[PDB]
């Protein structure tokens, strides 16, 4: 499971529609491309905190890739949300 800000979710939802796929498919594609990994794995609810929505996404990867991704985000010193946010901003 991932948690993202609304701006990030909007962005992911648009790519999910633009391409004929779900929001988790888009997250999996970004993770495969930016972490350079193979994954065999193959709508959106939220919570409100100080008036802001935060979407909880059921991203499921192979257990081994879940660990690599967590580790790489840690080594890199970034949350997944901030990583996706910076990638957006580079457009």
């Amino acid at each position: 499971m991932v948690t993202v800000e609304e701006e990030v979710y909007e962005f992911l939802k648009k790519k999910a529609k633009e391409e004929g796929t779900s929001v988790p498919a888009v997250i999996r594609k970004i993770l495969k491309e930016y972490f350079g990994i193979e994954d065999r794995t193959r709508e959106g609810s939220y919570i409100i905190v100080n008036g802001k929505k935060y979407y909880r996404i059921n991203c499921k990867l192979e257990k081994r890739n879940e660990i690599l991704v967590k580790l790489e985000l840690k080594k890199r010193g970034t949350t997944l949300n901030r990583f996706l946010k910076e990638m957006i901003m580079i457009t």
